[PDB]
């Protein structure tokens, strides 16, 4: 979707209210030491680097417009619609690993910082202003945000495998809830899934992200057909040739 300046505005603010209220008073690592990331947080970090490889190609060909709207689509459509949403399964669970807690706050604070730091040739003040709160806990430190370094990728931190198995994440997501809307089911009520034609991969990319599915899909039970079981009748969706069918038996 296109997104307007002003809109990006409320999102951004929004954003780093979260960001904040989930970091502070806890262990962002800025210590520098090491955390446990997930293929969430690879795939994020993944996505920032692709996005300030496009900024900046945009910006060399003086393109503000396409520059900004590719920095907008990461900051909206990626961090802020999924990243802020997948992170909670650990944000909010106090028994999560203090790794995992580790790395999903430096994640969430470096991701933020550099979006900010992206956003500033566009939306100066505002940036300043966040940025000004958040750079502490990002390890950052410098006077005003329109001298800092601007943003160089890393492909070594470029990611296809963590961005594939989110991509499966998502559309499994996706599926669940168009089920839910179709037949009328509360996002709330915990259903059955069962999974039908599940390649390696899909039992791989399972079991890596079933307790997050479950968390954020809210699910009783998830689990393959087992080989040759009849499968009971249901509403179904797709994520690639794998069928994801909730069993009517139960709403």
């Amino acid at each position: 979707a296109h997104h307007h300046h002003h809109h990006m505005c409320n999102k951004i603010w929004n954003a780093a209210n979260f960001v904040i209220e989930n970091t502070d008073g806890q262990d962002t690592g800025v210590n520098g030491e090491p955390v446990e990331l997930s293929s969430v947080d690879r795939w994020i970090i993944s996505q920032l680097q692709r996005t300030e490889q496009e900024v900046t190609r945009q910006l060399d060909a003086f393109r503000f417009d396409l520059a900004a709207q590719a920095l907008y689509e990461f900051i909206w459509d990626e961090y802020c619609a999924w990243y802020l949403e997948l992170v909670k399964p650990v944000l909010w669970d106090e028994n999560a690993p203090i790794e995992r807690q580790r790395g999903t706050r430096r994640t969430l604070i470096r991701v933020l910082e550099t979006a900010l730091r992206l956003a500033h040739p566009f939306m100066p003040f505002i940036t300043e202003e966040i940025w000004q709160r958040i750079k502490g806990q990002a390890g950052k430190e410098g006077p005003t945000l329109m001298l800092q370094p601007w943003p160089v990728a890393d492909e070594g931190r470029i990611d296809a495998a963590a961005e594939g198995d989110i991509e499966w994440v998502k559309a499994l997501m996706l599926g669940v809830r168009q089920i839910r809307g179709e037949m009328n089911i509360s996002m709330a009520k915990r259903i059955d899934i069962i999974l039908k034609n599940a390649s390696p991969s899909d039992h791989r990319r399972l079991a890596d992200n079933e307790p997050l599915l479950m968390k954020l899909a809210k699910l009783e039970s998830i689990r393959v057909l087992e080989a040759g079981e009849e499968a009971p009748m249901s509403a179904t969706a797709l994520v690639g040739d794998m069928e994801v069918l909730v069993p009517m038996a139960g709403l």
